[PDB]
């Protein structure tokens, strides 16, 4: 009877290359079938992002579904979340067009730098332990090399008796994402804040000189394409601050 | 026995004025029981964002749980998401404290411009049936007026053969989420775009903006960053596609 697409949209890194799309047929099914797609452009495009192909989608008789890996094209620049468009048409003429004929491909990027932050805002432990290891989780992107400031404070603790005053930067090279800032430390329980800081893009990352050369220019003159590696650069996140609460 | 905070975490939007914290009592609730709490400072601050209260709550032999309210601070300026924190404090000797004894607190921002996109990147339309209302949504915020761009393009639907015309602006006002686009028909398909939205020349922050604009990012401070941010935005979808 029809023939059309089975999943509806796929969401993809810009970093994986190959990928799967899969097409359907339907009601009877006995004969030598077919169709044809094309890779339309979207805020993504042939050449940059992914590379546009077209081709011709054979059915023979038993089978009902076909395969194809599409291309992703990597690079080292920061973009953001674009789409492009694959369209069905000339199916042989048996087989009918039924909804969706024309399928979403979100690329997701990677080459961000970007947001860091904590796991919860609060956390437990007891005092014959010795260490913690808090971690500082880098989300969203790896691209770069990313200091982050840190550092303690007291509240229902004081240095120096319920933990050690501990100061410092933790630096994440290019494709990490997780550093532990080292923590070390008859009822009792009390506890310590300790924060990240503004993270900054290190002057080794391969797009660091470029950066403080656009931030010359005026908000005003600035190009889309300048605009955008403007939105690349790191972030802390929601969660800045954490807690550690100290039993016994 | 013992106390904590439920829910120990708290989302509001930051427009809504108060909202209510909540504890609970464990063990022994056939006993009086106290407890205290006081607000402390995150990335939020007790001025600009809330008000401060430290305060006491009681636990009459027979209540097992305690409510209260906590103000949030509104305002014009768009701001991040802001978690901050209440925690309590000098409980009475039966009892102690547990988790959550720190009610962490988000205060959701709702001055974005904000981030504006259609709903959906195909729509289906049947044979013979006029007219559509298609949709531009506004999310994350809705702070001051917003133009949004917006027209057709000929595709495998021709203009003035499949469907037609259709371009011009839509002015989404102050508080307003959607405006509608009018598309108008007479196999194949077209596609309609929305554009690169603009606040107006009147949003009470726009000479404010476009006067910062003027400065070089470099000596763009730090709420010049915020502020900026603000500034309306696309979001996901900017190319529908109509079936017919
Ligand atoms: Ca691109
Ligand atoms: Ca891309
Ligand atoms: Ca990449
Ligand atoms: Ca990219
Ligand atoms: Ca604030
Ligand atoms: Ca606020
Ligand atoms: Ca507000
Ligand atoms: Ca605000």
């Amino acid at each position: 009877i029809r023939m059309y697409f089975e999943p509806g949209h796929y969401t993809v890194m810009e970093n994986c290359g190959e990928f799967e799309v899969r097409v359907v047929r339907r009601g009877d099914i006995s004969t030598y079938a077919s169709v044809e797609y094309e890779t339309q452009d979207g805020t993504a495009s042939a050449g940059t992002d992914f590379v546009g192909r077209k081709g011709l989608l054979s059915f023979p008789p038993g089978v009902d579904e076909q395969r194809f890996r599409i291309e992703v094209i990597d690079d080292d620049v920061f973009e953001e979340d674009e789409c492009f468009y694959i369209r069905l048409f000339n199916p042989s003429e048996g087989v009918k067009l039924a909804v969706p004929m024309i399928a979403t491909v979100m690329i997701l990027d990677d080459d961000h730098a970007g947001i860091f932050a904590f796991t919860d805002s609060v956390f437990e432990i007891t005092e014959s332990v010795g260490r913690f290891e808090l971690k500082v989780m880098r989300y969203s992107g790896a691209r770069g090399t990313v200091i982050v400031p840190y550092w303690t404070e007291n509240d229902t603790a004081t240095e120096s008796k319920d933990y050690e005053g501990a100061r410092g930067e933790l630096v994440f090279e290019n494709n990490e994402s997780e550093k532990f800032i080292d923590l070390f430390i008859y009822e009792k329980d009390v506890s310590f804040k300790v924060h990240i800081g503004e993270p900054r893009l290190a002057p080794d990352s391969t797009h660091y000189p470029k950066i403080k050369e656009v931030e010359k220019k005026p908000v005003q003159d600035l190009t889309e394409l300048d605009r955008i590696l403007l939105l690349s650069k790191p972030r802390n996140g929601e969660l800045t601050t954490a807690y550690v609460r100290i039993r016994e």
